[PDB]
């Protein structure tokens, strides 16, 4: 029953589409992959243009004292001017060059003369095209600057602008909703629990995580342990224009876990069985909207940790594949291990870990290391603070030792990991 | 008087001081660094809490056909109802365990006989405390389960939610302002570019750079080369009540680049010439705003690889610092070169890399690996296009071959790392 997590995996991708695009504003755009090809309208730079503050020269009259003809920072400066042999022209960097120049001598070789017509002495024998960019030297026109499946970062938005592109045509993210399920479930804002009730955790700690991917949330609140309310919420949430839907309890044993057996109704459920600690009740279905869309439901597991591994290894490749990323899975990387640790008999675990980057591994050479949060039990959040990686433990039984390698899943930016 | 950069970098650590902390709701607090410890107010579960959909039992009964006495779920069920040998009670997993039950029988360990009156037969010998969360078990009572210094992630929202905190003390985000300088400078909307004219790209640069960094940008827009026209920008942008100001271009030569002098009369210039490859021209200041607090300026070079670079290396570390994180410094990994590249024999350079990790490096370990992005030039902005690291060549002057290794920032999500 129980499926491969490389399975579940595959079923997920190969269900999952990618969204029709849309246009959007430049500051829009960042963060999103392109669905056209960018195109430069104009070469860059658009005119001969210095490298340096200086003088532009004929290279061949070499050094010597001559006459200032005239000055070029920008625009139309020196415009109808020559530059003839036995003359300069004084040059800002990014100045356009002059009719007649051939090479650019900057400041520092050269020296002012007199005091009243601007004259200046050139201290060296330059080399035609020194210290020139010539037109389209950086980007030629009609180059293709950017290509459909690029995401957009902020040298990607510094190129739509090189290239006068303030409407882009990218994919965008899925709009998710979110639901908790149990009657046990007091809002987070509660006070004194009376008996049999806790927080809900996993609503806030889902709307973050779809937050930290950069998509709209639909917030579809605590529902009860009754079939017809949680067939209502869901109704509703499938004909709201959403792409994914996540709930979070109610999908395994007991007698008041409506979840599944409401996928089962009202889509396709692909599977409901996961080989994989935490996260083994892990249901994944198809809902079509009537007109009309495909809708992508997991019903994730209610203990917190379960809850949060199967977003991090599932929900976020989701989240990425409909977004247009050709890359949507996670960066897995070898590390070696600080600290011994048990893996499970039958199901592999996704062990939580803090990880960094040493100078010394432990074998003499630099990589990453990994250290446990600590006890692995599905109910502790704890195991989840600060966890930047998910330890891919295979199902031996056996104890990994210290300084045994493994592979393991990077869930948290790794340009924002703690230095050691 | 270019200064290296390690150096540049501890003047700016030095100078740059954490932003006042805030009280913020709790989705407000998603990648915001905590100002105070949390303290969970009631333990986790707050009751004996079942981990099995099942039956709670006298585990000294064993074997046996017993009558289920109560169905305990949520809440008050089975409040004041005693398990006393020779019964047993439901109950689903998260239903707190009523008293005098000590032990979970999960229900593939057992079967009902029968039918009217509940009856089961449970069907293995279990010991005292299986399949029970004692209270306290995940998060005991007034136990630090956040602490000051820890930066918010959908786990620690989760226990903030967990622990009934909707309103949290944090470090705030800096609030940047952002100007082009350029007489040669037209918006990113232009068409047709007359004679001697580029779009601004660092400005939208910019801006994208700071919102991948979660701040509030105000956009000042483009500023002439003109002393009282940048006077003006600057001075209200100081008043303003940011506590970073960006700038690019106008700072390095040239007789119409007043960015440096206008720094030096307005506030305290610590440097403005930095060992490095792109970036040389850096310059950073402290000003004063008039009650009344300190405002940080960096005059980026206008170069758009040096201004982009720049920002990487030292904007990043110092809003983080701001922002109150312990480790704003840059992940640094070792990688082995893909391609042969030359370094510069002057200063170090920061060369724009793609970079991946394979499972062979090419010497028979698993390890990152980095292609050049081609032409270094400064001038040439597609040298940043999918750039994920900067490799920290030395100043040797040598071609390092394919296959050597180097140290190198890498400046963009390693958890969005493209896979090999
Ligand atoms: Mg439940
Ligand atoms: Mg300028």
């Amino acid at each position: 029953e129980m499926i491969p997590t490389e399975e579940a995996l595959r079923i997920v991708f190969g269900v999952s589409k990618r969204l029709p695009p849309v246009i959007v504003s430049l500051y829009e755009a960042l963060g999103k992959v392109l669905a056209e090809d960018i195109r430069a309208p104009d070469p860059l730079p658009p005119y001969p243009a210095s490298v340096k503050d200086g003088y532009a020269v004929v290279a061949s009259d070499g050094p010597g004292e001559y006459p200032v003809i005239t000055e070029s920072r920008a625009g139309n400066d020196g415009l109808g001017v020559t530059v003839t042999p036995g003359t300069v022209a004084y040059v800002t960097t990014g100045g356009p060059i002059p009719d007649g120049a051939d090479a650019v001598v900057q400041v520092e070789d050269t020296k002012v003369i007199g005091d009243e017509s601007k004259r200046v002495k050139i201290l060296i024998q330059t080399k035609k095209g020194t210290d020139i960019r010539r037109v389209g030297c950086d980007i030629e026109k009609d180059a293709t600057v950017l290509t459909t499946g690029e995401r957009i970062g902020a040298s990607e938005i510094g190129l739509l602008a090189t290239a006068g592109v303030t409407m882009v045509k990218v994919y965008p993210m899925p709009i998710v909703a979110i639901l908790s399920t149990g009657d046990e479930l007091v809002e987070p804002t509660a006070g004194t629990l009376g008996r049999g009730q806790i927080r809900d955790s996993n609503r806030a700690m889902l709307v973050a995580a779809v937050m930290q991917q950069q998509c709209k949330v639909v917030d579809l609140g605590i529902v009860r342990d009754d079939r017809k309310e949680l067939e209502k919420v869901l109704d509703e949430a499938v004909s709201s224009g959403v792409d994914i839907i996540l709930t979070s309890g109610g999908v395994d044993m007991g007698d008041r876990s409506f979840v599944k057996p409401l996928l089962e109704e009202k889509g396709k459920v692909y599977f409901s069985k996961v080989l994989m600690k935490p996260g083994k009740p892990l249901t994944f279905a198809e809902i079509r909207a009537k007109p009309g869309k495909t809708v992508l439901a997991f019903g994730l597991p209610g203990n917190p940790v379960s809850c949060l591994v199967c977003f991090n290894i599932f929900v976020v490749p989701t989240i990425r594949q409909l977004a247009g990323w050709t890359s949507p899975h996670p960066l897995r990387v070898r590390l070696r291990l600080q600290e011994p640790i048990k893996s499970d008999p039958i199901r592999p675990e996704f062990h939580r870990a803090i990880i960094k980057w040493k100078d010394n591994d432990g074998s003499g050479t630099p990589g990453f290391v990994a250290e446990s949060t600590g006890h692995q039990m599905s109910s502790r959040l704890l195991s989840m603070r600060s966890a930047n990686a998910l330890l891919e433990l295979p199902a031996t039984g056996n104890v990994l030792s210290a300084g045994s390698s493994v592979s393991a899943i990077i869930v948290s930016d790794i340009s924002a990991f703690s230095i050691d």
